[PDB]
DNA sequence: CCGACGCCGCATCAGC
DNA sequence: GCTGATGCGGC
DNA sequence: GTCGG
């Protein structure tokens, strides 16, 4: 937490900038530097310092200066005066009210907690779980409950059917004491990039979780996309767990090395992965790794043996999950 | 200066 | 109904 | 907002 103080402003900055002024590519920018300030091992004592990394440039190297002289900054502190920034920031806490839907609703005055439960008939279903699981969507799950909801997972996974393999990605895999959700890829020997030969794959394992109370709610589901909510179950007298996001992707069995570093992550490792493939003539995405033609058009896909070929291939070290949390 | 900034599944809506 | 654009959230 | 060419 050695440069917390930076990194938690440039946050601030990055979620106004997306919240309320729309701006994602400003967006990406301070969350960028903050990444890199983030991993940074010396503690900042200047601008001109943190200057020197990559994705700080003279605006965040003033702002920086100003947090480090007064430890505030003017622009936050106006933003948080502001009631419609302070309103709009706010909803967008919500799952599935965005920056548009916030503003939206601002404009229509509903603006608070209390705005929103009594105009539930304006939400769409997803805004509704996610109105409905407010707090409990912002609390962190700790490791332990993570492993239990694991054990679960794949339990009830291989009832279906045992040639299931089901992986937890994403902050989990990376070795996080605590993850904000549980993110699981999904593959099954019936679904390659060459076939489907049975249907309902994934339907069939969210059935499987629903049937034994695990997955209590459904925001979006497709054929290989499952986005929800699901509880671990409490023993006699005791308060219950609060529910948790699920995320569930299946994914073809043979692009399964493509897949787990997609939902390993973070999102800012596959941001800089993805933009460094493009510079060493590359394409990346959770299926294939192919090449760029002097055209700048994908090629064939690759063939990946690990999640470390991806790696080779646009001339990077092997990091593991756990060195992947930017 | 200026273009480019990762890539995509699902839900919802406009237009036909 | 379909196709395409947009919003949103996922890493 | 930052950066490479
Ligand atoms: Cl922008
Ligand atoms: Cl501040
Ligand atoms: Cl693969
Ligand atoms: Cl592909
Ligand atoms: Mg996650
Ligand atoms: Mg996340
Ligand atoms: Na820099
Ligand atoms: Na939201
Ligand atoms: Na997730």
């Amino acid at each position: 937490t050695l440069n917390g103080g930076i990194t938690d402003m440039l946050t601030e900055l990055a979620n106004f900038e997306k919240n309320v002024s729309q701006a994602i590519h400003k967006y990406n920018a301070y969350r960028k530097a903050a990444s890199v300030i983030a991993k940074y091992p010396h503690k900042i004592k200047s601008g001109a310092e943190a200057k020197k990394l990559p994705g700080v440039g003279t605006k965040i190297a003033e702002k920086i200066d100003e947090f480090l002289a007064t430890g505030k900054l003017r622009k936050l502190e106006k933003i948080r005066q502001d009631d419609t920034s302070s309103s709009i920031n706010f909803l967008t806490r919500v799952s599935g009210i965005g920056p548009s839907a916030a503003r939206k609703f601002v404009d229509e005055g509903i603006k608070t907690l209390e705005d929103l439960r009594k105009n539930e008939d304006k939400l769409n279903h997803h805004q509704r779980i996610g109105l409905k699981y407010f707090g409990d969507f912002e609390k962190r799950i700790p490791r332990e409950e993570m492993l239990q909801m694991q054990d679960i997972v794949l339990n009830e996974v291989k009832k279906v059917d045992s040639e299931y393999i089901a992986t937890v990605c994403g902050s989990f895999r990376r070795g996080a004491e605590s993850s904000g959700d549980m993110d699981v890829l999904l593959t099954h020997p019936s679904f390659t990039s060459e076939s489907t030969k049975q249907p309902k794959l994934l339907h069939q394992v969210v059935e499987q979780l629903q049937k034994v109370h695990f997955i209590t709610d459904t925001l979006s589901k497709g054929e290989t996309k499952f986005m929800g909510v699901c509880q671990l179950p409490s023993k006699n007298d005791e308060k219950e767990y609060p529910h948790r996001r699920i995320d569930i992707r299946l994914i073809p069995k043979d692009q399964y090395y493509c897949g787990v570093l997609y939902f390993t992550g973070s999102d800012i490792f596959n941001k800089n992965m993805r933009a460094h493939a493009l510079e060493k003539g590359f394409t990346i995405n959770e299926y294939t790794i192919r090449p760029l033609g002097v055209t700048g058009v994908a090629g064939e896909p690759l063939p990946v043996d690990s999640e470390k070929d991806i790696f080779d291939y646009i001339q990077w070290k092997y990091r593991e999950p756990k060195d992947r949390s930017e």
